[PDB]
């Protein structure tokens, strides 16, 4: 069996604790790591080791914010996460520069990158006409100009039962998300887990994804993070699947 864990999340079941931010263990892969080092306090909790590879689903603060608690790992991002992110005029990017200084950048640049035994990372998702919510910039070299995460990636873990995805905050749209990854594997989406943000989404917006969700034949969805107490009624009402509860104990099972 091959197991899941969150590790940090908004979130959290008595005992783990919770931060704003993203961090879920994923068989031998470590996908993203929170704001701070909460994600290893509730590993500690669950005494668990980390593995060597850190994948970093885009460089926001509350998803690489953690790689300031560790050295020596392996990690698995984007050249454009290295861009310094705003969210309106605050800044929301990471520390790469120390970052890097303890741990090994692995540089993504391909479309899809396989990363181990059937696991792969897919890169930033087509658009399809729709741009990003919220008020988001990047700033390269001093310029600032809108931000369209360029730095998303997404974690695609092929398993007997189908794929299962984890997505840290989906800026792209995770219907452009499971899109891209329908056209990429011939294999059936079991399970979707992460974030969404949908909470500047509209309930039309969001139903439009729910919907997709459902013609692309998923079968359980794990909504954790960004997504949204609004966005997650609308999926329990319409979703014609299983959803189940995210937070920081978070344990999954599934088959490999
Ligand atoms: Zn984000």
């Amino acid at each position: 069996h091959m197991r899941i864990h969150v590790l940090c999340d908004d979130s959290s079941q008595n005992g783990f604790e919770s931060e704003h931010g993203f961090s879920v263990l994923v068989d031998s892969v470590l996908f993203d790591t929170g704001k701070s080092d909460v994600f290893l306090k509730n590993a500690r909790k669950l005494g668990i080791d980390l593995p060597k590879d850190v994948l970093i689903s885009h460089g926001h603060y509350d998803h690489a914010g953690g790689l300031l608690y560790l050295s020596g790992k392996r990690v698995w991002l984007r050249k454009e996460a290295l861009d310094q992110k705003y969210s309106g005029e605050r800044y929301a990017g990471a520390d790469w520069n120390e970052v890097l200084y303890y741990n090994t950048g692995k540089f993504v640049i391909e479309r899809i990158t396989e990363i181990g035994k059937n696991m792969f990372l897919l890169g930033p998702a087509n658009l399809r006409g729709k741009v990003p919510t919220g008020d988001f910039f990047v700033e390269r070299n001093g310029e600032r100009r809108k931000d369209l995460f360029e730095d998303e990636q997404t974690l695609v873990v092929r398993t007997k039962e189908g794929l299962v995805v984890i997505t840290g905050c989906s800026h792209r749209g995770i219907d452009n998300i499971l899109l891209d990854i329908a056209e990429t594997f011939n294999e059936r989406i079991k399970m979707v887990v992460g974030g969404f943000h949908l909470l500047k989404s509209s309930d039309d917006e969001i139903e439009k994804i729910v919907k997709a969700f459902n013609e692309l034949g998923v079968e359980t969805v794990v909504p954790c993070h960004c997504t949204g107490e609004r966005a997650v009624d609308i999926f329990k009402r319409e979703f014609l699947g299983k959803i189940m509860d995210c937070y920081a104990g978070l344990k999954l099972e599934v088959s490999d």
